[PDB]
């Protein structure tokens, strides 16, 4: 029951797609918003492309990325921010977070037209190294960037 | 060059193998022992097996693992410990560390018969989440475990 969010982007040797589905229960507790307090679960699917400049195989999950998001309702004008934390599900690893939409007590996060922005920084920010030697070395990481999406939130799918 | 260390184990839905190379110049700087001060680059190749109980596709590198090593020289008795940090090379991500062997003056880490032990803890120790709902949930993480290797160190590869 995954609803697609806009069109996927291909940049910095990665494919960056967005989806959302029913809220999910995550361990460890206390890091994420609880399932009952949320309406959706946002996910960032980031996998390596062909000939990734940082040495990642095609289709491999891009790990240790630092992802912040910004969800804007174009109609009501409401904006919220958070972070997508790394986790694994039955369809493998991803970056995600439970998000309150209708249940957001501030309001203006119900059914409507939206803009989603990711803010991604490379793995070195989290202590992930890379070889730079002649034989096995890879190229420089990307500078912090962002990708914009546009989608229509049709309501909670739970 | 790349010299293999012992047999690769199949434990806890993972293929765990060990190899060592020539000292690798790594970035960012400061994070690892310098290539000029080292004699080998110890490596731990850990990927998911078929039917992984924690949702990881077959072949995928297992991320966010805490790997501590204990390299002991059975002839001389000299022990040293450290941790293998995550990094990427042109053939993909792995856990590695530059190690001083002949260049370590504090012990007898020269050519001879060695024992290598990895002490691996699950991704949840570094704040890696997992879904536990019925629809998209995965199995419980493995408890901390050891894997043992026996090899003969022949010197710096060249
Ligand atoms: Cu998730
Ligand atoms: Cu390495
Ligand atoms: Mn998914
Ligand atoms: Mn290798």
């Amino acid at each position: 029951g995954e609803v697609p969010i806009g069109d996927p982007k291909e940049l910095n040797g990665m494919e960056i797609a967005a989806v959302y589905l029913q809220p999910i229960e995550m361990e460890p507790r206390g890091i994420d918003l609880a399932a009952s307090l949320a309406d959706i679960h946002l996910e960032a699917d980031i996998h390596a492309l062909k000939n990734n400049p940082n040495g990642f195989p095609e289709g491999f999950w891009m790990p240790y990325l630092t992802i912040a998001y910004e969800l804007k309702n174009t109609d009501t004008g409401a904006i919220k921010r958070g972070t997508l934390m790394p986790m694994v599900a039955d369809d493998g690893p991803h970056y995600g977070a439970n998000i309150a939409m209708e249940k957001d007590k501030k309001g203006g996060f119900g059914v409507g037209n939206y803009e989603l922005t990711f803010y991604i920084s490379n793995p070195e920010k989290q202590g992930f190294g890379r070889h730079v030697d002649e034989e096995t070395g890879v190229g420089k990481w990307f500078e912090p960037f962002k990708v914009d999406y546009k989608f229509k939130y049709t309501g909670t799918p739970k």
